[PDB]
């Protein structure tokens, strides 16, 4: 049907009708007389992964005989999606497999839609994992991901009575075709005991042992016959674990909790014990794998030259007491030639300036828990501080700042300052966060070690985040440039000089327009919800934090009503907003959050006066599959957090490849984007982190806003005297007080610039031509953030490898 | 290399090679270099499974069309065993697999070697299970086997310093190429809750649902083509379970629970709460099965005519109020409707008369756990009473002793008088046993209701105990006449005409002594124990139970020791005494056995006067694959229980079919054994049922035995006194009394003529020529004890169907 999707030879379309016969009689064990739409998508998706198993066998093989540096990418969290579609588009299979299901009279899009979500991860932090993958296929790196097995990922989200309800996401339940068991690489992992001195050093003894066994999943590049594996552990107990008999074998749950269920935190921590478990487990199993494969190639002086170890922020941070552990205590090495080893093989992404998202693990649990590592991590400090005070001496309250043992109440580790510590690279994630871990939180660091500090600016996927959800944009872009875009985005600078052909402008508006009604027809179908596609989609789709300030979206859309309400035989450019987006079950006010944008709809969705002119819609159950859905729907991207607080966003950049134009404040990547396209393309308003500083020293006060700007009173009156809440009159009142006397994300100070700046985003709407040459303006910019780019400076800023886009023969 | 193993043709072999090697890369993604043994092992079964499918979807779509009745067999045991080659003998695969494997490079028997036993059950029961799933599949039978799939199995025994040490049967680790799942077929199970009485009828209402999942495995008859399937369920929590958040993730292992593992007890009931919800949830969940297959083809008249449902002793007796429950409560019929077509439906099994053995609910579990089925309970009770009233008026006494409902300390329910109530049939599995049920325990039943009471002599599959473990017997004795006796084993009575034949003598003989060989061989590797294999096998398999008198076989032991001792320079045909099973884990006497038995091998075996003239063993782990190994080495078969205790017995039948002459008292199925064979060509003794009620009237003194028999008194002083337990000299004091004050099974009373018995034993064997030809009057004989005997039995007699021999088409 489509170019970018690949060809459909005759031969290739008889092959695999001929395998999704044998797979659906041999695999399946169904004829078609009995088979139902989901055996049909597991026939094709054993069909498709019949394709990567040569290559997936050949790349492994290759890596040995070459023996390239191997980059080891450690995370708890890979927040995967979908593997068919993606599978087919870096294969360049999917016109070929469309063909194929169409002459068997089945439908390839809703067996697609059949597929669970691989869950494991949180948001932004877990997909930037995933599109990481990607890209080091793409880029021919010989990477590994590194994680846990989770048995139940990311919750459901449910709406009930407008509030969020969780139900377990049994993701695994009919089985996962794209992952491969490997219980011959089971390893054991070591907890509690105690630790003895002998004369020939510690010895740590008395444990409990859990297995990790590992399931290797493939990550395909883009059409360069690369697979790399993304190998995750899941907890075992041992035979003779608790070996009265009943209650010992049913006792083997304690230890196989570990794997069973994903923190749904979204930057925020808590010191919980299972937590600790899960970090220690992906670690310990972790770098005894990458160790047994170094010395199937004791001279670890090589080590740094044939491993590296990306730490995805702290979560993994016990690897570097543990690699200390094992070299130390196992290897025999003397500690200053392990702590170089260390310190040349690991690397530390911070993801978060949030005070309460920072790891500080109280002492008494790893005292209990990992007490070979606590003494570890005693020593690391003492050494460190050492250094401290010979290069700035005298200075005791530096010494106390810089300690990896914070004092008091109860004593904790910071771990991101052990991270600091053992790596040779410390990154943020966009040049305003990068900045800020160098002036505020990490300063001290950065005094004494500032060759450590890098910036390495976050992106997305093109494979997934253009070609697979937006075909047909990609389309109309490969018809005027070509392919070579799709792995070297840059290229779409080139649609610059279509910035004025009426061809493209009207095709750029048509691709928008089929997925705004395709869209609509989607929300129709599975939520008995009508929206006018007519209108502008409004979009903000993130999880919910105070910080992200769902709220000042809200205050926009009462103001938007109560104004339609005074004049309501005036013109206004009609909107669909759309917020979506799972808040922790234990953060009550992200749970209020909820429950206000859902009461407000029930207000506004029902008032005949307003018509058409305003809907708002709750999208329930946001996930890597919805944004698939929504992102290339949207007109107006929704990226409004309290400057200085989004490390940098990645939805923000998903909404610009996809043709939507954003509204934001001056936070994260949204700088580097309005550089990019030029400021005269976004809509920017807001204070800027200077800003937020001058008032965080004189101290602010709700209360001066809500007095001087009446439209901003007014609306605070009706959530008080229970506008929005008949039947409960006081049900809001929590987040009235908290907007007017504890909000520490500033929502009333940026209120008149956002009410402004989106009478300025409707008045563009007004004028079709000029919006979509915006449009073009944006999409031909975005080319910077492809992940490609940011793997591409990883890998030569700090692994020491270079990338290539050379193929492996098929 | 050997007939009865099939044909290895060109086209057949050159096929098997090449879906081997598709297997290895395709489906365990490995190649050559990297393949283990395990994985060689996978990928064959694989190979083997793909020649399974199409018959299975054949036979499946077959019952479908025509519509045959259908026998559904309902067990808590399915002690299956492996799979491989019992799947190769069925369809006739083995000589191709061989050749097939033998050019790749490989050693079938080694590959065999890896897979593990499905060890589903404890002993006898489950292994009748399994015997009869493939004698119906083999007798073109429409037949499902419903029960479920434990996690864990029964354990692995390992012996530490002489004692029992159990360990779990992770037998899933490595995954089951046999099973599909079926997670389309789930269904909801209910548990706990309350009754409420409305105007229509009874609700049960409030409970808690766990879900059943179904997991389906094949089950091939011999050499017909016809695939049946064994249906086995697993729990699973639903996703709303429980739904702070982590935690009740975390506990839906309560639910999971129901299906982890398999309770170890032989012959012993303990009234557990989770073995309840195991022995409801299996029942359930298959009724639903059932009812809905059964709808698929409102009116319940005809449902008898299409459904037959077995009862494997009382473990799914839930299945008489339950399947009321749904006709009265669900289906609105009338009580009087349902009960009929309930006891036209139900055929119930009892396979034991031991009192400890019997399931005696207490009330107050089944009023919380079930409480609707409470109710049902006591109206069939009240109904039951009443029909035994006026056909015994006045009889107070025997309506005490027929009610369900045992009056007491703690009420409790007789599950065996539920299902004698409910079903139509009722059998035993030997003549003796049955005769016991109407003499003794079910006597009042027997006198209200006779023509329910029927017997059924159990039996073995010739294909596993005969083809698969002993080809080489199975070779010899098809050179003479032909294969037709593999699933038609009367026609074994032709070998009587080759008693006197002196190449039949000498080859008979000669496989025996192959199969030592290969024994000792076996021992020696995966044990590091030395046997003369010239020695007399003299061998006692069983789970270890007192009933059993595994300790009067450690009295002879003792005995032929102490007349060495004696008398170290006369001439003994030496014996290598072999004694294997596992106890219970909570059975303390059983586990002393084990004890005593290693003990007694510590002094015996390195006794340098003994020499190799006696060696005694104990066999670790005895398990069907053990079974398989074992049996066809043997000479001797010690089966000794107490006249009256064992009700069949099975093991006794697999030595028979394989060549050992048998030691053994008039009890269980022996007694046929015996009248088939000839008395002269069995070695019989002690008590039979009628001297052991003499003694028990009399009152049974076991000082007497011990006063008038020296060399017992010897024994006894030597356990007494610390002889076999130097350094615990009163370790066996708990063995010495309760054979002196306690013993049930009066081991001393058997004892003179259990010796005397032996020394007949002792003095055949001498001559080779006369032991090999009583040998053949035995095997010749053994034709009654085939399963496919006993099924045809149970289907003309009980299920009212037709057994078939007819091959559907390939
Ligand atoms: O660089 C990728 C993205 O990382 C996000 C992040 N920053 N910290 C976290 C974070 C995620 C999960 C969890 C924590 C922090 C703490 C925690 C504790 C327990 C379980 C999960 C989590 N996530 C940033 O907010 C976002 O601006 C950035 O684009
Ligand atoms: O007909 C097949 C065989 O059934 C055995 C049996 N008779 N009762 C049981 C039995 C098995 C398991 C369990 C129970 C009884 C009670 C129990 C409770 C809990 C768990 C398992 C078990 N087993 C008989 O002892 C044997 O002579 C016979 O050949
Ligand atoms: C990209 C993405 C995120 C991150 O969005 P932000 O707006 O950067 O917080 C979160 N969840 C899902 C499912 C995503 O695809
Ligand atoms: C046949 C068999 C049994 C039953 O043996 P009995 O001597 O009848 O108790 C028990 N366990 C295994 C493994 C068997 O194969």
């Amino acid at each position: 049907q489509i170019s970018v999707r690949g060809l459909a030879g005759v031969e290739n379309v008889t092959e695999l009708k001929k395998n999704f016969n044998r797979h659906l009689h041999f695999t399946l064990v169904k004829d078609r007389n009995v088979a139902t739409p989901r055996d049909y998508y597991f026939a094709l998706a054993h069909t498709v992964r019949d394709h990567l198993v040569g290559r997936w066998i050949r790349t492994q093989q290759h890596y040995y005989e070459k023996d390239p540096k191997r980059i080891y990418y450690l995370s708890l969290e890979f927040y995967m999606g979908r593997t068919l579609q993606n599978t087919m588009v870096n294969l360049a299979l999917e016109n070929a497999c469309d063909e194929a299901t169409y002459q068997l009279g089945l439908d390839m899009e809703e067996l697609e839609e059949i597929e669970e979500d691989a869950g494991l991860g949180n948001g932004g932090l877990g997909r930037l994992a995933a599109c990481f993958l990607d890209s080091m296929a793409t880029l021919g790196l010989a990477a590994y991901g590194y994680g846990i097995r989770y048995e139940f990922g990311i919750f459901n989200q449910k709406i009930c009575g407008g509030w969020q309800m969780e139900e377990a996401d049994d993701w695994l339940r009919y089985g996962n075709p794209w992952e491969k068991a490997r219980p011959e690489f089971t390893l054991p992992v070591h907890f509690y005991g105690r630790v003895e001195h002998t004369s020939q050093g510690a010895k740590w003894v008395d444990t409990q042992v859990v297995l990790a066994m590992p399931y290797d999943t493939p990550v395909p590049g883009y059409r360069n016959n690369v697979v790399n594996t993304m190998r995750l552990w899941s907890a075992k107990a041992p035979n003779d674990f608790n070996l009265g008999y009943i209650q010992a074998v049913l006792d083997r749950n304690l230890a196989e909790n570990i794997s069973r269920v994903l923190y749904p935190n979204d930057n925020f921590f808590e010191g919980k014990e299972l937590r600790l478990k899960q970090e220690y487990f992906v670690v310990a199993a972790t770098l005894q794998d990458i160790i047994r494969r170094f010395k199937s190639s004791t001279n670890f002086d090589a080590f740094p030259d044939k491993v590296a170890i990306q730490l995805n922020d702290t979560h993994p941070s016990l690897a570097i007491p543990e690699l200390m552990r094992v070299l130390v205590d196992l290897e025999r090495l003397d500690w200053d030639k392990a702590w170089e080893v260390t310190v040349k093989t690991c690397a530390y992404t911070n993801h978060t300036v949030l005070p309460e998202a920072l790891e500080r693990w109280p002492v008494h649990l790893l005292e209990t828990l990992l007490p070979r590592h606590l003494q570890i991590i005693y020593e690391i400090n003492q050494r460190f501080l050492n250094r401290v005070a010979a290069a700035f001496p005298g200075d005791v309250d530096r010494l106390r700042r810089m300690s990896l043992v914070e004092e008091g109440a109860v004593k904790r580790i910071n771990m991101a300052h052990l991270c600091i510590a053992g790596s040779h690279a410390v990154n943020g994630v966009a040049r305003i966060h990068s900045e800020i871990l160098k002036k505020t939180i990490f300063k001290d660091f950065y005094e004494l070690e500032p060759h450590k500090f890098q910036n390495k600016t976050n992106g997305i996927t093109p494979r997934r985040w253009l070609v697979l959800c937006n075909p047909g944009l990609a389309e109309i872009i490969a018809e005027r440039i070509g392919e070579e875009y799709i792995s070297d985005l840059d290229q779409l600078r080139k649609l610059l000089s279509y910035v004025d052909d009426e061809a493209f402008i009207r095709d750029v508006a048509k691709v928008k327009q089929e997925n705004k009604l395709k869209f609509a027809a989607y929300l129709e179908r599975e939520y008995k919800v009508h929206i006018n596609p007519n209108s502008l989609f409004d979009v903000q789709v993130k999880r919910i934090h105070e910080y992200k300030r769902q709220l000042l979206n809200c205050l926009h859309v009462i103001t938007l009503y109560n104004r339609i309400k005074k004049e309501p035989n005036k013109f206004v450019v009609p909107r669909t907003v759309m917020i979506g987006g799972k808040a922790a079950p234990g953060y009550h006010m992200a749970k209020m959050i909820i429950k206000l944008i859902t009461a407000i709809g029930d207000v506004v969705n029902h008032d005949p006066v307003v018509g058409d002119r305003l809907r708002v819609i709750f999208l329930e159950n946001y996930r890597v599959s919805l944004a698939e859905k929504v992102i290339p729907a949207a007109d107006l991207s929704e990226q409004i957090s309290t400057a200085g607080t989004e490390a940098s966003g990645t939805g923000n950049m998903k909404f610009m490849l996809n043709g939507a134009l954003t509204i934001g404040t001056m936070d994260g990547a949204n700088v580097e984007m309005a550089e990019e396209a030029g400021e005269e393309n976004f809509f920017i308003f807001g204070m800027r982190v200077e800003d937020v500083d001058r008032l965080d020293q004189r101290g602010y006060n709700a209360q001066e806003y809500y007095d001087r700007i009446p439209e901003l009173r007014q609306i605070i009156e009706q959530l008080s005297s229970g506008f929005f809440s008949p039947k409960q009159p006081d049900l809001f009142k929590d987040i009235v007080n908290m907007l007017m006397h504890h909000d520490r994300f500033k929502v009333f100070a940026d209120y008149e610039e956002y009410v402004k700046c989106q009478e300025r985003v409707s008045a563009l709407y007004k004028n079709p031509r000029e919006w979509t040459r915006m449009v073009i303006r944006n999409i031909a910019t975005s080319g910077k953030f492809s992940s490609d780019r940011t793997i591409a400076q990883y890998a030569r800023e700090i692994w020491g490898v270079e990338p290539s886009r050379q193929r492996l023969p098929a």
